[PDB]
């Protein structure tokens, strides 16, 4: 009677197909294109990479491995994630010797819990930088009556911070801690952290420990594969990551592990980590992101790419620059990365408030507590990235006019602070930032300069899609 | 090097990765794909996971987010939960739902996680009688899934004589295991399962009664099954398989008189997962719009109707149907039946051109030989195969069987049979074979219209 | 305060009126009733007399051969002189079997043996605590769990046939195919059969489990071979030294030694670390003392004599009870105690508080499927230490018959929302309570108390 | 057999029923009464006290608690269990409304277990004085590879050091690291120790991680009834110990808990804790064990008791300043207690060496790590302790004789190491010191006079036995 129609549904364009996602889609690549993402974490995925989620690499289950699969038909899906994990290890200048790589993780979180269930046992002990420090949720989060995050849930984590008074991380404290803890596993990554990571010094302490030393470099993967900050390749024995963000893939994450010898005493990595990945927390890898990875990597080792994270990190130095020569202060007074950490203490006011103001600007950034600071119920600092605004061209005197844009917008963030006074809510910051004609106006001046000048840039990706 | 390549077509940036999705196209168009779990996404759905909602990080939930700019995909996830609560006719007041899951197996242990702290008892089907590794699984060693490491698990059987639940040794067993949740869903398993009854055991028990409909998930929305959120508390499920839309899992869960919501949720985040993976949320709202059309009511109707035409074929051929046939989508086949076992078939069905998996089926030799092979029906009605038609695919795997019994009796006994799969290979007798067979099975396949996206 | 030297030295009686009383009020107590309670016995003189001696003085943390501390010369003799005596007394042989005497009592020797078998979270199989298994053999509820068994590790009970009174030993066979279990118990707290280890042996062995028994109960019975040994077929075997054995409380493990599936056992390391460093501190000298002089006592001809006639009695008085009308569980015994079914209409919740006002003692037992304790579980070892024989234990039965009489009397003038109130008993009641007791001290006072003079 | 032989074999005394043991038994006692017991551990139990271990009290089986038991016919238990935990409360000062106490814990190591798990679920975390720092087993003990002690293999434990430097508890430490560990309990007691604990700070630190003070208080129990030392029950909300030691009872353990509102409403200590001990841990309880404890209790209250106490702590002080005069280093400079800890790095040599020359003396002490000693095999020090000495009637005086033959000890020692060639070493010693002439003959001496001094003083007990 019917079945006719059914075959189109199955074939037509979004947009008549379903109207309403499809005019959201169109609102956001409007949003992107007239703000300034500025958000450490974002960036914007290439064509190329887009238009391969969007294949029928979708539909294939490939349960399991190339050469070992559950499933029949997968002889192209083993090209391809054979051919992805061949483009990881050459990226990173790895030697398939001497390491191997797992690409099915969904995002970086399942990542890095696949290498906990792989290595420590349940219970097992884990150390990572803690969350207040720049730290993620990831690496552990507790409280004193209730274990949060679930790496701290299903194992046992205790955090190292960094010294109040440098910014730096405290590896002395860390070596004595380590040393009464007894951890299975120390995490070598950050989130909001513009230093790199002595992981020579952190690989002595596992070693002291007989813990493996995990990196997540997350934050930091372009950034390494262009060689714009040391390589963790080079002292951890297992290295985690997502795929977008520096990387600019879409979101997905890897596993790289060592392979050969600790031919006396070897690495049993792989066989764990794969095991772990499968049939241990994951079920059908989604083959259509594997592939984006892939076409991602690819990307990352062009000079081009290598260029773009030159300038990353050269933007960085100039925003750093420029906030600085306005009086802003900077976490540990500069980066090496992509990121900077501002304590908005030096102008009277918490990135918690500063968060809200900007945003209505139209500019794209988080809070973010600093060494010191009293209560995450009043983060005193603001954590600034370059990758997404770089991505779209933007080079140092861009950015200085962008330090400008972000500073005006603290400018009216403690201008209104002035009316709600010292002692007041933030629920009333928002309360008379949203209802007073005096701020309202200066909104939307400096909202309508802001998106007028991200106008004046592209946005990546499928055509204003 | 003031190139900008973020724009150059994948066509052109990687050829590579290009062809091998050519190749692969061209592969899921020629065969004859059986495997119970595949189905071919739609173009909108596809079209989604590429736009330019994989740039927003979205940690949290809409009202309560981490980062700013989230006015679009607020709007994009609430209305996905819209629209999942919709498509099952459930009642916001009594249900909620989260669709953040990443896949079906996170949805899953995310449940877990925020109902049954770690140790805790789960109750889901043996493995081997078609339950899913992720209810569970476990040996005298290291316990395969994890669900089964970081929490204590204790499988139920079906009755080997009739491929059917012991409903009965489940109420026993749950009264000397304490299970503080109890699993209602299958992987390879062709009948209804008895919810109310689970549900009058679970509460016996106070435990939780927790539903896995990701291999029927399209089945319930257009109520060619009975449905599971008329008896369970929670009910987890992929975003693929049955209901068509792109890899994803979603958790629905019990609201009113009752605090599952918070849980869950904080289990997704900040437990479990990241940053959401809003073209994904956004190709499961699209496959959901899609699910509840009249269009998608009859496919299924349909899909279930080509498991029976299927499943009688193979009947009228002389092969065993575990439980003597299906109520849904798929049919385990009990190889055996003709003097072979699934795990050999699989190989040669495949180099036919012709996909479906081995399956573990009741006991059996369990790994070490799959007397059986597991048949589903909704990928190739996606395709728009009607009975005739499955029924000249039942003799296309009918044949397949017998070139199968074939290279078995042409292989010793001692079954090498890890390089069976070496005696089809290079033998010219056999590739001829098969061959002969492939070609006749994709000149068949052509004849139906391949979703997604063009020749892509 | 210019003396202390006069305290040290000056016997209890002088020193503490009250604890002394208590002592003599104890033995009076002791004396003139009918001890039915099945886990109780007498234990000798000598065996007391040991519990006093200066080896409470000496910390001898480790083993033989192996101590932390300096001048266990002697504990050395002790300590392996009784080991000596445990393997002995069970006819084992060392190349085969090792023993640790150091355990402080019956659960602790079973938490021993699980921290070293099974790791925490193992799973854990034994008979169901209604059905007559052990706390410490795992017991929880669909909320929580009341074992530390059952807390530092996965238990999950096997039941017995409620028609039967029997273990299901089909029904275990099967549960431990899903479930698993690192370590099967094979032993009861209140069953009236014997195990069928060899069956039990072959279930282990099916799923790489250990099979663990637990012999507290018929630790006495075993050495006089008046039960099959559990040692043919378990890898693991622990007990207290008290109960059937008569010997002062405390506990043992024996394991096995050689090769379990050699071809080309290292239970002694792990149990003896498990019981220290691991969970024990310093040993009770005074106390292996204690167990080697009832191990000792436990190989003469009297021990052997004396525990068939424990059998004889349980027999007996099975007998006399079932000729009084009365449910035996299973229908008889095989061992020194029997389940008593109250169903003649009521229950042992009431019947334990009654008998016992009329200084019977016995407790309640949680026969088949109810807080409400269906049954009344009796054994002989400590009546039959006092010498009594079948014609005394029939005098026995009636006693108890007409205890229950009285019980089943005030169940019908109860509530019957008895609890707090039930424990009531009027004078209609106390009358007959004293006139029963009194029948009853009188019998009871005809025969021996062994150990130390009660004064 | 003529039940006649079986009632009389049950009837006969000790001596008769088994000659092999009570030789054994008689060898003992002869060898506790000339040698020098200086173990900070042992001591002397009464005869009152030894006199209830023998009762019939053995044959009782009372499961469960006065009002609430398992078993018909406890009667007099209940009088004795009830009667011993008023004392227990009494001895301490401690008031009924505020405290509560179960004395069914079978020895010391029973009692902290079962507050383990009445109070920290499986894999709480619980913190306490490293061990070779003076802590204890039973407060947990693990390596970089494996968890030893029972604490530490069903639960997560992280012990808190003392100053290589004092010899002092780290407080400072303990308390920044509390705030990382988030430990579920603390614990507040040692065994090799010559200090008071402070108390009032640990409890702060507990209470800034809401985590419960449990005090251990073995070592100094006695001390505590008697005022010697100041009381743990001030700061702590739980105190279990030892009935021996110090407090001179038979072996066992107690519980002390507190009672009524901790600070909300309130404490609900006592259902845990009692639940944990039955049906938690143990079985029937040792009844014969519990009137000992109570007999020793009564005893503990006499004015001869704290007269005992003080002379235990004189003895110390003058022991210790003994060995100062002579040059022996003392951990920490000195004691507060009734034990010392000697460095015996001050004249070459360590106390594993020391322990068997001493031994062979007849002199009992036992080897102990000093702060900072490069990782045990060589402990540095000797662990000395007056209880056992003094409750035999040594003096001032009298310990000053034993620090002239614990000298000669070390002189053997230190000679004989003078052949020994100070790489030469361990399983060498010893084939030295039990080898060849001079040193035996020396051995044979000194003994000889440490015997004789011995005999020369009595031996509690049953009077012979
Ligand atoms: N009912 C049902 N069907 C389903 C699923 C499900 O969850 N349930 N799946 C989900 O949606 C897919 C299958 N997923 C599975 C993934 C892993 C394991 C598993 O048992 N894992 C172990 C042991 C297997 C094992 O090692 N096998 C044998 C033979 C090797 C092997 O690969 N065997 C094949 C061929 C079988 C044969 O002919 O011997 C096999 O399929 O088992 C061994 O001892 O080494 C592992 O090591 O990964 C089982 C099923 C498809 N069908
Ligand atoms: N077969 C057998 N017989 C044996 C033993 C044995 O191990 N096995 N024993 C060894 O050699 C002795 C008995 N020892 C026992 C010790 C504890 C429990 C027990 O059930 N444990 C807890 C449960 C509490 C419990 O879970 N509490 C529930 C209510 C259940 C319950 O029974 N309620 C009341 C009792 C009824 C009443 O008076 O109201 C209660 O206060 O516990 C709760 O509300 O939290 C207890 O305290 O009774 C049973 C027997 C003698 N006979
Ligand atoms: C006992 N002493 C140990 C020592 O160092 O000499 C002890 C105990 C254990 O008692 P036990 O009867 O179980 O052997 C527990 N806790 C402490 C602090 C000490 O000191
Ligand atoms: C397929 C399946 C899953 C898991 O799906 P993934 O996204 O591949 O993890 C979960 N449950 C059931 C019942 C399934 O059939
Ligand atoms: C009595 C008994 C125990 C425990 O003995 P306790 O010394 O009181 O802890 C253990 N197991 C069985 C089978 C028992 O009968």
């Amino acid at each position: 009677a019917l079945w006719s129609s059914h075959e189109q549904m199955l074939a037509q364009p979004l947009k008549d197909s379903d109207a309403e996602v499809y005019d959201i889609i169109k609102k956001e690549s409007n949003r992107q294109r007239v703000g300034l993402e500025l958000i450490a974490s974002e960036n914007f995925a290439s064509r190329a990479v887009l238009e391969a989620l969007g294949s029928c690499l979708n539909n294939k289950y490939s349960e399991g491995y190339p050469g070992q699969r559950y499933y029949g038909g997968t002889e192209h899906i083993d090209e391809l994630e054979t051919l992805c994990q061949k483009r990881a290890l050459q990226a990173y200048g790895l030697d398939p010797q001497c390491w191997g790589v797992n690409v099915q993780p969904y995002s970086g979180s399942p990542a890095n819990f696949a290498v906990y269930t792989a290595l420590v046992e349940p219970h097992g002990r884990i150390m990572g930088l803690d969350l207040p420090d720049g730290g993620h949720l990831t690496h552990g989060f507790m409280t004193d009556k209730k274990k949060i995050s679930a790496t701290s849930i299903f194992f046992e984590s205790m955090a190292y911070k960094v010294n109040p008074d440098t910014g730096y991380i405290d590896y002395d404290r860390l070596e004595e801690n380590a040393r009464l803890f007894h951890p299975k596993l120390i995490i070598a990554g950050t989130s909001c952290y513009s230093r790199n990571l002595d992981y020579g010094r952190l690989r002595k302490i596992a070693d002291e420990n007989g813990a493996y030393l995990m990196a997540d470099m997350a934050h930091i993967s372009g950034l390494v594969v262009a060689g714009v900050v040391p390589s963790p390749f080079e002292h951890c024995h297992v290295v985690t990551t997502t795929t977008h963000k520096t990387l600019r893939g879409c979101r997905a994450g890897m596993i790289f592990y060592r392979r050969g010898v600790r031919k006396e005493i070897l690495y049993n990595l792989e066989s764990l980590i794969n095991s772990a990945v499968f049939p241990g927390l994951q079920g059908g890898p989604h083959n259509h992101a594997i592939a984006g990875v892939a076409v991602a990597l690819k990307q990352a080792m062009t000079p081009e790419f290598k260029e773009y994270q030159r300038q990353v990190v050269a933007n960085c130095r100039a925003l750093s620059a420029a906030l600085v020569e306005l009086g802003y202060k900077i976490v540990t007074g500069g980066s090496d990365n992509h990121l900077i950490l501002v304590d908005l203490r030096s102008k009277g006011t918490d990135g918690g408030r500063a968060e809200k103001v900007l945003e209505a600007c139209s500019i794209a950034c988080n809070k973010n507590t600093c060494p010191g600071d009293k209560s995450a119920l009043r983060p005193s600092g603001l954590r600034l990235g370059t990758p997404a605004l770089t991505s779209r061209g933007l080079l140092e005197k861009d950015f200085q006019k962008v330090a400008h844009f972000i500073h005006r917008g603290i400018e009216l963030t403690v201008q209104i602070q002035d009316d709600t006074g010292p002692r007041a809510t933030l629920k009333e910051f928002k309360e008379k930032l949203a209802g007073d004609e005096k701020h309202q106006r200066a909104v939307r001046a400096l909202r309508q300069e802001v998106e007028s000048f991200a106008a004046l840039f592209p946005l990546p990706g499928l055509p204003g899609f």
